């Protein structure tokens, strides 16, 4: 930064511009920073709270805090995002800026009682962003602390912390420890501002379409195929004994199924199908134990979401996949609730491509049959990539993560995360602030001992995020009209996307961007 | 088109060029166009006929006309084939370029009997490719109405229709409806001519090779590896008592089975084994029932012919996988028929790379075993692709389908169409056609209703098509002769690929790429 | 034109253009001009047919006939409809292309029974367009004949002919009479087209908006006003005796309604209000003798639909103005239809600015009231133009009207066509054509007589109209979600704006411009 304590370091821009392919939004907040572990690195582990093995964890607390911008509703308004979903086919990020600014550092003594907060102007944070992906990325694991939807909001920065390879709740040898202090940062006051600029790699646009046809309809129904398939393996029954024969048909009008296509449907891993009438569910509890869950090095983990799949059939609303779906809390929700409280996302849209997440793949033959032995079938519950498999990728939604990041390693198949967005092999870095230390009186004869005794005091500011949104325009030459995302319409108690008489934003529903629809 | 009535809008050319490293086959046709629907626009549902879950459909009939040339044998004389598959390596399509000329309307009256036909000189048809890919693309699936394989005969254009999403035989919100009156389209008449020029996207080349060697075999049988498998998990039996030891043995060309390998065979999804002498086939209907088939959306579609495997083991010629292989009719057969009827594809050149598609990927171990429990292992009927696996794509056929459209999706894994040939993100544009309507004299009184009274009239014309094919050549070092595709030599009644006393041009047998041979 | 017979004189072009802030529709169409009254201008007359003094006419009938290209849905596709209301504040026509091509003149014979169609190649039709806008101009008024919605069909082009003035039955001495071959017209054979552009006179917006506020309640609602209002004339009553006082208040969150206020509702002129429950509405029939009307000499004539004015109030749906909206019938349904049949539009998004058609405008004092006299009002049913007020325009549709044609007058007062859309003092020009006489053989003999014997014969043939539309972008900061037109998403038998089994295509219900809102 430049200027003193009496000039302001920043204006507030919080703002959305529509210019022909490209959106820009910007979106500026309001943060409070507190003091972490009392200025500690401090091992975390699961031998506080026993647990179980499969939850067992080692790691490490840091005073560190961190800025997390990674959902929808950080950057648009529920309008911005009807005209993003409304009118476009796919949506990519290209450019961000990033800026702190109007720094305050309070210093905060509590005397009989009474607690007296004041201007500390000599004490500083410290930021730095790591553009080399040094440290844990605990971005994209959907925590909480990101930026508030409402501009008017004010929210308190997390605390930064990590986990690494463990043993039990010991540590192996591979176990890494990361200190915070040991990377350049920008020392700032209250004239003082921070910025940097970011360039997002190269991404496919995500898909703001719902397929209008299916795999296996994209067949001409007037015309009868060219190709043979084998219909019948006995003669037609008179009703008095079947004969052996071999008949063939073409795949024609009538019978859609038999014929030959080139497609297949995308890989599933099945899941359990729960009901929303609880009437209609097992009693039982099979949540954790009728589970669908992968096992690495001797832990079960949830699989959740897990590979994108159509939640439900075609006229079954009520059916979800037990782990198989985003799931957003109501405002005012605790972190345990009732069915009520939760907001669902289904995917719908998906159909067309993609499995039902709580149904077989499809049937294969276990057997070789003979004319004493009969023909035997096995259900496919998972199936992995086959030649010829195409799918979608799980839905954004307002509330939901912008992106993830790829892991470093020797291979992937089709990395994108299982959450949604944008999969990464570098994505935005990780901001890390801290307020300095500021020790009390030190006791006037040495002792080499650490000190353990400083200042209480917190520091608030604004931060401002800037991003540049890539658009793909509708082609579409459908004659009928699209769905669209629209408003409630009749009256009702209170606007939709807007505070109530508490003065308490909330968001009714979640929205994801597909509705308008293309051939497949 | 230029001039006028009496002038002739195009030359008649059908030929092949045998340049170098390509091949530019010609091929021009005579076509005739009927009016479809009578001029209407239709919904189509499968709610006329009841059918079943699985063969349930919505969509609409169109007055549209289109052209398919999407078979081989469109482009390629049984001659011109066999230079093609005999010398060379591979091919792919380069460039397309398509003409519709003398064009001819016909107006056809019937009174009391007697059919009356003449020219209607003022009366247009209407032309348009999609360049633009905005409409539902039904090429690909393998439809009748391509140009014949006989430049002699002429074909009737088939009709355009297509399917959108449906419940039951109910439509839903996204299914789409597309007036084809609502593009521009040249309109032509006996003067006027039409045509465009397409150039194929970049595609690998077909392996029109097969290999000389198998996955398996690649090692070196005279010298032996230096490294350790576990051979033995008792001590040599005496005939006394088995004790617990390990013993390790090296790869050698004694056993070459237990060896290591750098890879793996393609993925399976397996399918059930029916016999071409029917007294081995079981007794019973196992078509439909013991069928391999995928499930989406509630609807089990049959999986045909599904990903390429071998159709039969090394000695077993007659048995074939249910739904594993391409079928096409001899000549004068109906849509239902039996064995001796139809012509029958094999894949037996990918046997060195692939699964036979009516036996096991392989087997893999079900459980932990200890001193009590007894090793376990499961048979793997279906699998996924998995690091390390090769596979070979199936072959073409002079019969079958040259290319199909690659779905629009947000991934896909190793796209190629399942029935063979080269898949494409922007294929060769659909060429649709209509006859204008010609309105019967009106009322003389204004009503505002629909006419519904035309003059019947048809349209004949040329039409030729002129691909560019790109070629690889054999670089073989093989010493001893390759197997090629041969002619009868000894006499019989008739030519193969020839008329008959009749005039009914016929082709005896399928013909696939795969003969000369190269290493794996 | 230029080639002859067998060359097309123009494409088929059928498209949308969305282009930054202008839209380019372009549609085709396929046409049929009968021969009316036997190529003789008839006069006509309400002679014929006694009918009521209301109902007098006196008039002319053509043999021409016209090109009718007024509504909306002749240029818009139910997709492009919506693209243009979801997004956009406003929209004004900009240029006009008008174009006949592709002429065929066939000539019909009837012999015993068999009626046989043949080309004319030499005969002519005649096509003029009236630039100086010399005849009578009955587009505006919202007649049948226009361009079908759907570009498939075929349409009849109307009659043309005109009324003038009259007494009774006869005619005065200003009765005007026009013959059409007084003009220069264009002869076209089968080779020859006919083409021109025109460009609208600069015309304000339409308002596809709807104001999100009212009014009366334009104020800040947390904030006093400075101005008092008389609020009560006695003292405040204790149960004993009402005392003459005069006690003054300030406006404020309280009361609104009695707070001051700038500006006032547009005018009214009322009508007598109607339930869509039969057993609410009286046991009469008021339709016409309780309806609003106007006098003009000595004629009563309906006031349909009249000045805009909301059709009903706020919670009251069922209710509608007897003359006050625009009703369009469903598909099939006949010139005297019940309600079920009709589709009825609703002004509800007036509300804001505009009276309720079916009450008051407001009540006003009738007297001067003293200590023995008590005031009266009376209530104002019809309200002309007072200064500060405003108002909206009643919406278009996707049916209706386009523009009308603005009289030439000495004055008028805030010109728009009641119906709906641009007031145009030089309105796209009236495009004519007629069927070019061809005499039967004369009597070899000279006689002056008329000839009154023809061939008869008719015309068919192609029409493309492409208009340039100017759009007002929506630059709104509102947060919460629009209201959106949209599908209707659950399955159902048919699409919505799609053809039938059958081929008839429908428009289910009636769509205007105003969803997005703005502030008043």
């Amino acid at each position: 930064g430049a200027d003193g304590v009496g000039n302001a370091s920043g204006n507030w821009h919080c703002d959305s511009t529509w210019l022909g392919d490209r959106v820009i939004t910007t979106s500026t907040r309001t943060w409070a920073l507190p003091t972490y572990n009392n200025h500690l690195y401090k091992q975390i582990s699961s031998e506080t709270a026993g647990s179980t093995n499969d939850n067992t964890y080692f790691g490490y607390s840091t005073p560190w805090g961190y800025f997390d911008f990674n959902r929808f509703h950080c950057h648009f308004s529920p309008r911005d995002w009807q005209r993003l979903i409304n009118n476009n086919w796919g949506f990519r990020p290209k450019k961000l800026r990033f800026k702190l600014f109007n720094i305050q550092v309070k210093e905060v003594t509590t005397n009989d009682g009474v607690t007296t907060i004041a201007n500390n102007l000599t004490s500083t944070i410290q930021v730095f962003s790591d553009s080399e992906y040094q440290l844990p990325y605990v971005l994209g694991s959907a925590h909480q602390g990101c930026l508030p939807p409402f501009p008017a909001d004010v929210f308190m920065i997390p605390q930064y912390g990590y986990l690494t390879l463990n043993n039990g709740s010991q540590s192996v040898g591979r176990s890494s420890f990361y200190c915070l202090e040991y990377f350049p940062s920008q020392m700032l006051r209250t004239g003082n501002n921070f910025e940097f600029s970011y360039s997002f790699e190269d991404v496919p646009f995500h898909s703001s379409y719902a397929h209008s046809q299916s795999l296996d309809r994209l067949m001409n129904p007037l015309i009868d195929q060219y190709l043979y398939y084998l219909a019948r393996t006995q003669s037609n029954p008179g009703g008095t004994a079947g004969n052996r024969e071999l008949q063939f048909y073409q795949g024609g009008p009538s019978t859609m199924a038999e014929q030959a296509k080139n497609w297949l449907p995308g890989p599933c891993f099945r899941q359990q199908r729960v009901s929303k009438t609880l009437d209609q569910n097992n009693n039982s509890n099979f949540a954790w134990t009728g589970a669908t869950k992968y096992h690495l090095n001797g832990r079960n983990s949830l699989v959740n979401p897990g590979v994108a799949m159509a939640t439900h059939k075609d006229d079954e609303d009520r059916f979800f996949p037990s782990s198989g779906v985003l799931i957003f809390g109501k405002t005012g929700a605790t972190n345990k609730t009732t069915l009520e409280n939760v907001l669902m996302t289904n995917e719908e849209e998906i159909r067309p491509t993609n499995p039902v997440a709580t149904e077989e793949y499809g049937i294969v033959s276990s057997n070789l049959q003979a004319a004493n032995t009969a023909a035997q079938t096995q259900v496919v519950n998972n199936q992995g990539a086959l030649p010829g498999m195409v799918w979608q990728n799980r839905d954004v939604y307002l509330q939901g993560p912008i992106w993830a990041k790829i892991p470093h390693t020797d291979g992937n198949f089709h990395p994108s995360p299982l959450m949604g967005g944008f999969g990464l092999k570098h994505p935005p870095p990780q901001i890390l602030i801290k307020n300095t230390p500021v020790p009390a009186n030190p006791p006037e004869v040495f002792t080499p001992a650490k000190f353990a005794s400083f200042i209480t005091q917190y520091s608030t500011g604004q931060v401002s995020v800037e991003i540049e949104w890539e658009l793909q325009k509708e082609n579409s030459k459908r004659w009928n009209p699209e769905i669209q995302y629209t408003s409630n319409f009749e009256k009702q108690t209170g606007v939709d996307f807007a505070v109530d008489s508490q003065g308490v934003y909330s968001e009714p529903r979640p929205i994801g961007t597909r509705y308008l629809t293309r051939n497949l």
